[PDB]
């Protein structure tokens, strides 16, 4: 049985740190978290309590088998100061599949958005108001078996801090096209959110700045195929072999992450009714054919913490490879902009948002 | 520039643990002391061989969120002389290294860890058991502990080690023969991933499959990779089969360290132990289920088992794939092989026998 939001347990801080002034994605922590504990006889009862450490044993399988799973999402202050979350639904849907994944214990989904909402309504004062800010949410459930086994937890933690943030903004990147590097496999667990992911990156992320490239360019199979940038889904807007305009996107067949933004890109644009939108496969061989054929309009990601993301430069078998995004608007890439941060500040009234 | 053994501080225990008098439960029990080195834009920290106690985290560590973590296992001996013993503990520091490199952890000089690890190991002493089969399991293990949410190379880091008392890893000892599960939905690794390093990323995603495994009453997991089904490491343990091969000649192979495989100490030292004796050949291929299937059909399998530390050499005796329950014949065999291989690393282990390979408390 789940934890209760109803139970929550609140411990207010007797010193309050000072706001922020210029802020640095992920360094600077609002004054409370979330601090939910599990073990045999369940989950205890959910805590708002001051940003404080974590004390674990030296054993912990969070930090010797990797049983760790994290979420990351946005809360947006409207004019009204009112606070929104976007889409919180499918970061908790997700959330739970990668517990289930690495056999942590599930947890009831609207009882945590309660809590983080009650969180978030209590850190209310930390959540940005200027143009393109927002208050970044992240939720983690870690293992916390006090013995070297390796097996299903009989303890678990799950928490949730939360930073003011600014931009990562729309300025076009370059990416680092190796296939030496492969960031999940069919089979593998690149469709959960897991943190065993994610470390194995940073090296390869080295790679790229050291090759002038500021974002990898995961590719995938023999034929190359593009699946992600950086921690972000990948687009492709081109008028596709068969003559027809189209989005696409890769499709979530295991080794793509199930991005929150990259759905709603698809609804948007589905919505719109005024191209194709598909999920296929796109290979190097696709898009060099349709980069010389002068087919392709925009490439870019997406993700919460970059929103969309133009590419303009690929670096792919030593040669740079130019992509037309900005010279094409970047149309669709504002479009997708102006909608999202219409519907997020609340300017549009939608059931994607709720409401802190 | 690394931390140095000389620089050690030693906090002994103000609150000693009873030790174990009842069965050993691998990695549950824990020694009195642990070491701890930090390291951050100062670079290391001292070291100091400290009361055993939990850790302090910033609830945004890297270690925890990107898994920037990397761990090591080995084995302490007390033989008859009662002089306690690390089985080449020098590959382990070196792949502990590998390891850190590929998650841009901080550097560190191998023998500087070693020296602390021995001091340390000195300093509990007295948990190390002497029973036959028993040892210390030493632990040491390195995390990232950046206290931000960017994926990045970190700014600080932790090197801890901590140790286990232990008999054996399974109940019965490595003389009870396990079962497999072999199902090519699962893959353990990758070319061009990172299973040939002691990532603690590697080993979450595998409770789920050693829990298929329990259901479908085996024992633990065989990994098969490839469109070819090649069976690369048992569980956490590296793989060999003993038979004659197709062409007719007696061999002993195991999976090639071609990224999907952890290149095991105990793996390395079979071979070599193998190698020496000169008696049949001893190569490094990939193994896959149609070869394994067919020579069991045609009665060539000799010895099917794993190796690693915790188990040291643990022989197979049935392997489940899709549905066909394939019998290996290991025990019907002697197993001859696996009683010489565990017969000569006791000698050299317990220093019924000088060696090379052992390094000294
Ligand atoms: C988080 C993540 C994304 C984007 O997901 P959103 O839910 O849109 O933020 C894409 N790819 C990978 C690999 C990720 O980890
Ligand atoms: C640790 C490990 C081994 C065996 O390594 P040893 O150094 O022999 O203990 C084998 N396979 C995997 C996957 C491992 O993690
Ligand atoms: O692109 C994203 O927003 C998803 C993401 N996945 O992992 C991250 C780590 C730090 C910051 C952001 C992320
Ligand atoms: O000793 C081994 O077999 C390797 C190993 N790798 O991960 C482990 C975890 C617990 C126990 C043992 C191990
Ligand atoms: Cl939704
Ligand atoms: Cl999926
Ligand atoms: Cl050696
Ligand atoms: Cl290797």
């Amino acid at each position: 049985s789940s934890f209760k939001a109803a139970d929550l347990q609140l411990e207010m801080t007797q010193k309050p740190h000072k706001k922020p002034g210029p802020l640095v994605f992920g360094k600077t922590f609002t004054d409370h978290m979330l601090m939910v504990e599990w073990n045999d006889k369940g989950w205890g009862q959910p805590r708002i309590q001051p940003f404080q450490n974590l004390t674990l044993h030296p054993a912990s399988s969070s930090l010797h088998y990797s049983l760790q799973l994290f979420e990351g999402m946005k809360a947006f202050k409207g004019k009204d100061q009112q606070v929104r979350l976007f889409r919180p639904w499918l970061n908790m849907d997700r959330m739970l599949r990668s517990a289930m994944r690495l056999c942590l214990p599930s947890f009831d989904k609207l009882e945590l958005l309660e809590c983080i909402r009650r969180l978030i309504e209590v850190d209310k004062d930390w959540v940005p108001d200027a143009a393109g800010t927002s208050l970044y949410v992240r939720p983690v459930l870690i293992g916390n078996e006090p013995s070297l086994g390796v097996s299903q937890p009989t303890r678990a933690l799950l928490f949730v801090i939360l930073c003011p943030v600014g931009a990562y903004s729309v300025t076009p990147v370059s990416l680092l096209a190796d296939p030496a590097f492969i960031r999940a496999w069919v089979g593998g667990v690149g469709n959960y959110k897991l943190g065993g992911n994610y470390g194995p990156t940073v090296l390869v992320q080295q790679e790229a700045l050291k090759r002038g490239c500021e974002q990898v360019l995961w590719l995938y199979g023999p034929d190359h195929q593009l699946t992600e940038v950086g921690t972000m889904n990948i687009f492709v807007y081109w008028t596709h072999e068969d003559g027809v305009l189209e989005l696409v996107t890769p499709p979530l067949n295991g080794v793509i992450l199930p991005g929150v933004v990259r759905q709603s890109l698809l609804d948007m644009a589905q919505t719109w009714g005024e191209f194709r939108v598909v999920e296929r496969t796109i290979t190097m061989k696709q898009l060099l054919r349709a980069l010389e054929e002068g087919r392709v309009r925009e490439v870019f990601g997406s993700g919460t913490a970059c929103q969309v993301c133009p590419v303009h430069r690929i670096l792919y078998k030593d040669r740079n490879l130019h992509i037309p995004t900005m010279e094409n608007g970047p149309e669709l890439i504002l479009r997708f902009q102006k909608e999202l941060k219409e519907i997020q500040y609340g300017i549009r009234a939608h059931e994607w948002m709720f409401p802190v």
